[PDB]
């Protein structure tokens, strides 16, 4: 921890001797900052003047363009006015001829889509029926060959632990002693 | 390993069971799908001709708005370019002055842009001639804080290492005595 003290003390001594040359700069820095802020506020009326100038003729020209744009709106208009009523009737009478033929359609599939369901219904019990005959017998076979295994897992299982335990806890011990002996060095 | 291999003897006495089993249902399954069969096909002709009767109406309506549209889409065609042609006059008018403009404006910051490179370089030189003396004294302090900043890196270690070895090569023995001592157990 010496070395620690020894930068601590050996640091502040240069340190100061930076800060005053760094402070010889920000002076400079600064006269040359206040150089370019003179200039920045010596072409500032300069650059205004002229936008001053682009702001009244641009607004000239939107002046100018109001008219004209206002009758092209009014052109455009009287286009659709009477595109739009020519192709009313067909598009109304189209649709009700759309319309109504959806509505026959479901009603004409109707009377063919009940009597096919309720036939495939009563073909699907008839599966049902059978299937579930043979289905409880698997089912009975299913847990009598699963717990079969598993009746021999557990006492086996218990078994091993109680053998790797003896050698197990020598080695915990061990290991304790040396973990102690690690930090000392490293602390 | 014993048990396991109980459980995978009775394996194919019970599944080739069910698996013959479900074929039987299968044969069932097949003539159920093929009767229906019998009722689907009766039922296409019913909605295929349904469909044909309103897609005949809809060949013909397209061709009956066919050339009224054509009526709208010329008529739409040259007021079009009377839109624009109006506007054109006005727009290329403004394409001058605005050439005229930006002349002007490149003409402005030209000589401020030339200006600012003799201003830069003047700035740069002054600073420049400063900051060389200054960058000389931190590299010669910098190189002296480096030296007592890692002087003793290496000799902390190696004892740190050296104190360590012995204990070290004891547990690692110690660690592969019980590795085989376990897998006996577990085999
Ligand atoms: C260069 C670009 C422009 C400058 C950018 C840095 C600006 C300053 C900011 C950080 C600098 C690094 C700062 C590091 C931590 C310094 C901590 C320190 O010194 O504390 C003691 C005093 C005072 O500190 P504070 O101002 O933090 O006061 C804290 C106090 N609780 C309060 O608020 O009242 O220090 C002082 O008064 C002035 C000390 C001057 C030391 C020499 C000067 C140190 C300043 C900068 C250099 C630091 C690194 C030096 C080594 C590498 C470069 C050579
Ligand atoms: C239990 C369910 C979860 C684990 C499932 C493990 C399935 C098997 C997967 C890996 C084990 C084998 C891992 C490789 C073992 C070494 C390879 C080996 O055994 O070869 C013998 C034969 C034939 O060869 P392989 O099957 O290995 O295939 C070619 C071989 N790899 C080669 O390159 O030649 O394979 C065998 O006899 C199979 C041995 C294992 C039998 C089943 C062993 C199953 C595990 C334990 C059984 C014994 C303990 C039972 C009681 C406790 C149960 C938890
Ligand atoms: C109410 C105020 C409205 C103020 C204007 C608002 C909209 C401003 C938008 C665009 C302004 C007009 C176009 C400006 C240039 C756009 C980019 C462009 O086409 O450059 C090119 C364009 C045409 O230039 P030229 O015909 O010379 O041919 C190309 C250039 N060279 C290869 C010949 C060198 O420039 C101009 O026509 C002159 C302005
Ligand atoms: C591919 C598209 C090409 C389009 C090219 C440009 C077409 C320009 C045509 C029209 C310009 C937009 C006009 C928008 C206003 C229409 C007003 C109008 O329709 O009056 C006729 C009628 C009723 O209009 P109202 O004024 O009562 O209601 C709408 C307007 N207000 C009230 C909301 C202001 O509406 C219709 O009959 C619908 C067809
Ligand atoms: C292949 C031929 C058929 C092609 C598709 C044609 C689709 C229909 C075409 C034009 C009519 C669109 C509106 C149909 C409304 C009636 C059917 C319907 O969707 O009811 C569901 C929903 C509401 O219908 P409403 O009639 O209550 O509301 C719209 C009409 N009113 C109320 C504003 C007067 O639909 C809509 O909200 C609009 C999509
Ligand atoms: C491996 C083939 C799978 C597909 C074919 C067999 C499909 C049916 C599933 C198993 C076949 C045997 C069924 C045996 C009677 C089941 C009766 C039943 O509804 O139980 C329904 C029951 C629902 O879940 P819970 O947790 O509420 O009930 C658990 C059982 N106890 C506690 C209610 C008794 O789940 C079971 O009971 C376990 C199967
Ligand atoms: C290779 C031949 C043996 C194949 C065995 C697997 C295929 C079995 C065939 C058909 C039956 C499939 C559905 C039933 C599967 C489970 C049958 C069985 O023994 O359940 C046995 C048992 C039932 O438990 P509970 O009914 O009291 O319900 C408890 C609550 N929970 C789980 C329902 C939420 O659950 C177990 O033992 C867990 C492993
Ligand atoms: C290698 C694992 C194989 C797993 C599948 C085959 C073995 C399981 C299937 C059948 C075994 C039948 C004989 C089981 C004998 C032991 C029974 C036993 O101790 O149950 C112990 C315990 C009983 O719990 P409960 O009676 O309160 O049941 C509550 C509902 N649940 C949680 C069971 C869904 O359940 C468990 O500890 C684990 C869920
Ligand atoms: C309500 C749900 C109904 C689901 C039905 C699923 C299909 C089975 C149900 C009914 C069968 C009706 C009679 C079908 C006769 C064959 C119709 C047909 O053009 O098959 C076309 C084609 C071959 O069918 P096949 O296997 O019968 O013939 C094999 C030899 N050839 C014909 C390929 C030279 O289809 C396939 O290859 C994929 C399987
Ligand atoms: C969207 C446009 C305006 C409305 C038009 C009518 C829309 C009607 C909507 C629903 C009505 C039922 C439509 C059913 C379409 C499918 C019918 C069907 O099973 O085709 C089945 C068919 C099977 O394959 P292939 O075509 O090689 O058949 C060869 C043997 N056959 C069928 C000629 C004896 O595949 C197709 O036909 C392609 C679609
Ligand atoms: C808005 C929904 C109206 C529904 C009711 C009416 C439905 C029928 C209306 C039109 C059906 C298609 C008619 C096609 C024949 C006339 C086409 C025609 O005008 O030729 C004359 C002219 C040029 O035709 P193009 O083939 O050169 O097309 C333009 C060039 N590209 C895009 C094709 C590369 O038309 C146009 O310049 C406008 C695009
Ligand atoms: C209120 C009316 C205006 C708004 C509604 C417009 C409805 C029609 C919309 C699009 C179709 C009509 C577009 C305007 C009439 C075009 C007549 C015409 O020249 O057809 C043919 C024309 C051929 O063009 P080119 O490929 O030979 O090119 C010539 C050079 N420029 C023009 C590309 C510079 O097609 C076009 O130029 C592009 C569309
Ligand atoms: C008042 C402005 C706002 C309202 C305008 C309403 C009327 C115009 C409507 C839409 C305008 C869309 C943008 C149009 C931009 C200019 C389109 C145009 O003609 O470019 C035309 C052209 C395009 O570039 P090129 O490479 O083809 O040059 C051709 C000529 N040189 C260069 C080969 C000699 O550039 C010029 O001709 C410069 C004069
Ligand atoms: C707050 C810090 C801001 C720092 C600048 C940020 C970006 C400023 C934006 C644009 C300024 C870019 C200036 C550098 C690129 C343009 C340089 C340029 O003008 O080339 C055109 C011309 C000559 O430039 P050269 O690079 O060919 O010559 C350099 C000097 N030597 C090598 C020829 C000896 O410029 C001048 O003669 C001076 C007016
Ligand atoms: C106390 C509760 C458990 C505490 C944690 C476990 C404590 C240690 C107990 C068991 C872990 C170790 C079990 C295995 C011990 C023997 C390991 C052994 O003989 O390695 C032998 C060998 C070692 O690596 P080699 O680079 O010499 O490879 C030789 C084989 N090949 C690579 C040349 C093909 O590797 C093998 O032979 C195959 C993997």
């Amino acid at each position: 921890s010496t070395f620690s003290k020894l930068r601590e003390q050996l640091g502040p001594v240069t340190q100061e001797f930076w800060d005053n040359l760094e402070k010889e700069t920000e002076g400079l820095r600064q006269e040359m900052s206040k150089d370019l802020e003179e200039v920045k506020a010596k072409v500032q009326p300069y650059l205004d003047d002229f936008q001053k100038k682009w702001q009244e003729e641009m607004e000239l020209y939107r002046q100018k363009v109001e008219p004209l744009r206002a009758e092209l709106q009014e052109g455009a208009r009287q286009k659709l006015h009477e595109l739009q009523e020519k192709l009313s009737p067909l598009g109304e009478e189209m649709r009700d001829r759309a319309r109504a033929h959806v509505d026959a359609l479901r009603t004409h599939l109707a009377p063919y889509s009940d009597e096919l369901r309720q036939r495939l219904a009563a073909r699907l019990e008839a599966l049902k029926e059978n299937g579930g005959a043979r289905l409880a017998e698997y089912h009975a076979k299913a847990t009598e060959h699963l717990s079969t295994l598993s009746e021999k897992a557990k006492p086996a299982l218990e078994d091993l632990r109680q053998g790797l335990l003896p050698v197990l806890e020598s080695f915990k011990v061990s290991f304790l002693s040396a973990l102690e002996e690690y930090t000392k060095k490293l602390n």
